[PDB]
């Protein structure tokens, strides 16, 4: 249960699954020796593709609708630690 990590970098390969923009959140196209369009999924789930697909420049359109504002809309805020107070309860033995 699971795939090789290690190698890879942000993706397995280019496309290959066309994934429902329903189910994508937000996407980053790149403009480096990667040049790709890389498809992020409420899962978490990040892909990578080709910005060559019309499918997926017609995605890519709606994709920043469908990630419009809600990326502003979510803000996740990570933590660093906790406190709490101390305790005491022994058992009988």
């Amino acid at each position: 249960v699971g795939s090789e990590v290690s190698d890879k970098r942000t993706c397995v390969s280019l496309t290959t699954q066309r994934l429902p923009v329903s189910r994508i959140k937000t996407y980053t196209i790149t403009e480096g020796s990667l040049r790709a369009v890389i498809f992020i999924t409420k899962r978490g789930l990040k892909v990578c593709a080709d910005p060559q697909a019309t499918w997926v420049r017609d995605v890519v359109r709606s994709m920043d609708r469908k990630s419009n504002t809600r990326n502003n809309m979510i803000q996740t805020k990570p933590t660093g630690t906790q406190q709490s107070t101390n305790t005491a309860v022994t058992l009988t033995g």
